[PDB]
């Protein structure tokens, strides 16, 4: 699991669960292309977006669909989504955990790194 | 104004309006011993605590009575409060900014110069 | 002032000052198109990005230049840039803040009344 | 495990080490004292702290020396610690996790908390 999203709900104090992530890479003339989607587990979670192969390095987005997530619950939010820009795998292959924590009008974002 | 404190709502995206927010000295035997204290005003901020002369170096304090707010909210919340406890130096002016929600907060210190 | 955009750095504890900051709003192609900009003052705010009359309801979008930041300060950043995605609804002024960290950021929004 | 600690550094983008971490309880007549004590783990985690059978209802207090942790990596920075004042199995027990996001002048905290 060379890319994993974690989510979280500041107003339960508990996992987003189902929230629907979009990942895209930028391709070679600049535009962004989807490159692998999923949606949060119980855990609030979601693993297996992609491999160690498929993942090569370049700029990817990740766009975490927050505001679906708080209509449902019964709360008009701020944001669109909440995104998550980044270079990755241009030193060799890394692991990346990219943590939400999410509130009607705020988010905040943390991606740890690691060298497997 | 040596310290401000700003307090926000994530949940409405407001100023966090009349909460009550208490600051302590550390003192001799160790105990803390209350300094200052007020409620935010309508912009979510309080001024006036203290003075340059009041503010000696020395470790603070800053309880923000989050349960309350969130309480008259009927909103449940997790923290009885925020606290913030930090050293006084001289080299100021410090604000401390919190942004709550009702199973987070965020706090940050600007610390800046005349 | 429609929309202010507040920016704070978490490492220094300080205004994030002189950080590029691009709006956009959301056009018929729905492809994205320059709106404002500017960079931040020494107090990491940025007035006067556009007016009432401009600032109509609509989808926008906030980037601000993080990479470059931290690159001028000798710090290796995970981010290229924080992005900012909300509609603007008439029922306002809009402060968007940010705070900076290399690895992570809080974004929060202000929405008040006149 | 009725009681995690998660300690995560946001200069590196990576688990905060060897983080001390100090719980207290309040007292009847209402002093703190000392409940439990540890350090975070490599993966910045800190489990074992207590066990349901020990951690009664009443109010805690979970103190992170982030100040220490900062300053053996060259920085020195604004929090002497970050404390995380909470009631807790007032509704029967739960299972808490305390996570703390750290960087010089700011920390965030976010509490899960569920009921197995």
């Amino acid at each position: 699991c060379p890319l994993m999203v974690k989510v979280l709900d500041a107003v339960r104090g508990s996992p987003a669960i189902n929230v629907a992530v979009h990942v895209f890479g930028k391709a070679a003339d600049d535009t962004w292309e989807p490159f692998a989607s999923g949606k949060t587990s119980e855990s609030g979670e979601l693993h297996g977006l992609t491999t160690e192969e498929e993942f090569v390095e370049g700029i990817y987005k990740v766009e975490i669909d927050t505001k679906s997530y708080w209509k449902a619950l019964g709360i008009s939010p701020f944001h669109e989504h909440a995104e998550v820009v980044f270079t990755a795998n241009d030193s060799g292959p890394r692991r990346y955990t990219i943590a939400a924590l999410l509130s009607p009008y705020s988010y905040s974002t943390m991606a740890v790194v690691t060298n497997p």
